[PDB]
This record gives structure tokens, C-alpha cells and sequence, in this order.
């Protein structure tokens, strides 16, 4: 799986997306990635999110996981950073996806809410009935905990 991932990862470095800064793995595990977020959708276009991604040892044949290590408030991302990004989901997970098609994906998830399944139902239910108030919330918390933009 190393082999495979370091390669990817050699190849996203290289061209990276601009959405995607700071792509890297951890120190001595090739099967752990980092990279910030940088989203468009307002309030979140003001900062940066830090993202994990854990690539499995049976990798390209069972999916990575992502997670954010930087709290953010949105309605598709529970607090401890958790998403239900379906291109990785058991379920839908084809051995012939790319790490570079999931982290676009993910781009869009953050970019364009999903208020249908949501993981944080009340967030969602607000910015319905009231995205204004939403929009507040959230830039005060993105302002608060996000990393600062590149």
C-alpha cells in the first residue's frame, strides 16, 4: 500500500488542486496524510481546515478515511471532525477511485451542504429557516478555530 500511496501523494504534491496547500504525509507512516483545506463557500473562504487522511493496508481495495482536525461548523462535519463523504463510503468504494477524485469530492462536501443527511441536524434545520444567522455562526467560529489562510 506504501508504494502505492507514495506514489499518489508524489503526484499530488507535484500538481497540486488549488483548494489543496501543504500536502505531506507523517513523519515515518506513508498511510497518513495531512493537507489544509481551503474552501470558496462563505464563511469558510476565510480560513483553512487541517485534514487527516489514513490510507488502510488493503488500500486501493478498501477506502482511506478523512477526517478534519480543525473544528469547523457545518452541518456535513461533526465535532469531532467526522464526514460521511459517500465516494469513500464502503458501500460506493470502487478499487479504481483516486485519492485526488476523494479530496475534490471532499471539496465539494464542504463547498455545497447537503441539508438532507446532515451529521449536525440542527445546523442543518438553521441554515434552512435562517442563513443569515447561520452565515454568522459560522464565520464566528471559522474566525475563532480555523488556520489561517494561505
Amino acid at each position: 500500500a506504501s508504494m502505492r500511496v507514495v506514489k499518489e501523494l508524489e503526484d499530488l504534491q507535484k500538481k497540486p488542486p488549488p483548494y489543496l496547500r501543504n500536502l505531506s504525509s507523517d513523519d515515518a507512516n506513508v498511510l497518513v496524510w495531512h493537507a489544509l483545506l481551503l474552501p470558496d463557500q462563505p464563511p469558510y473562504h476565510l480560513k483553512a481546515f487541517n485534514l487527516r487522511i489514513s490510507f488502510p493496508p488493503e488500500y486501493p481495495f478498501k477506502p482511506p478515511m478523512i477526517k478534519f482536525t480543525t473544528k469547523i461548523y457545518h452541518p456535513n462535519v461533526d465535532e469531532n471532525g467526522q464526514i460521511c463523504l459517500p465516494i469513500i463510503s464502503s458501500e460506493n468504494w470502487k478499487p479504481c477511485t483516486k485519492t485526488c477524485q476523494v479530496l475534490e469530492a471532499l471539496n465539494v462536501l464542504v463547498n455545497r451542504p447537503n441539508i438532507r443527511e446532515p451529521l449536525r441536524m440542527d445546523l442543518a434545520d438553521l441554515l434552512t429557516q435562517n442563513p443569515e444567522l447561520f452565515r454568522k455562526n459560522a464565520e464566528e467560529f471559522t474566525l475563532r478555530f480555523g488556520v489561517d489562510r494561505p
